[PDB]
C-alpha cells in the first residue's frame, strides 16, 4: 500500500507515534518519507547481507527474521514479511522497541541525514489529524 503523506500521519498518530519518546508525528512521517516512500511494500538489501522492510525500512540483522540474515537478532519477534502489510501496526510497535533502544531516531539513517535539525512539522502541515 502507498500511503498518502496525511493518511500515514492519521494512522501513526492512531497507533500513538505523535511524541513517542518525545518524536512529534512530522519526525515520524518526514523518516517514513525518505525511508520508504511511504510505501509498506519497500524492501532494500544493505550491504552486510541483512535486508530492510516496510514503511519505517526495519533491518532484519536485529528486529525481524527473513530466514536469509545470518546470525542476527528477531527482537521484535515478527517474520520481517508483517512489516510490509497494509496495515503498519507491526511496524510501529517495533518502531517503538527500535526508538527506545539508546540512540532515539539515530537508529533511522535517512532521518538523522534528512530529518534531524529541520522543520519536520511541515510534513503534517494540511493534515487533518
Ligand atoms: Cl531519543
Ligand atoms: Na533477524
Amino acid at each position: 500500500k502507498v500511503f498518502g503523506r496525511c493518511e500515514l500521519a492519521a494512522a501513526m498518530k492512531r497507533h500513538g507515534l505523535d511524541n513517542y519518546r518525545g518524536y512529534s508525528l512530522g519526525n515520524w512521517v518526514c523518516a517514513a518519507k525518505f525511508e520508504s516512500n511511504f510505501n509498506t511494500q519497500a524492501t532494500n538489501r544493505n550491504t552486510d547481507g541483512s535486508t530492510d522492510y516496510g514503511i519505517l525500512q526495519i533491518n532484519s540483522r536485529w528486529w525481524c527474521n527473513d530466514g536469509r540474515t545470518p546470525g542476527s537478532r528477531n527482537l521484535c519477534n515478527i517474520p520481517c514479511s508483517a512489516l510490509l502489510s497494509s496495515d503498519i501496526t507491526a511496524s510501529v510497535n517495533c518502531a517503538k522497541k527500535i526508538v527506545s533502544d539508546g540512540n532515539g531516531m539515530n537508529a533511522w539513517v535517512a532521518w538523522r541525514n534528512r530529518c534531524k535539525g529541520t522543520d519536520v512539522q511541515a510534513w503534517i502541515r494540511g493534515c487533518r489529524l
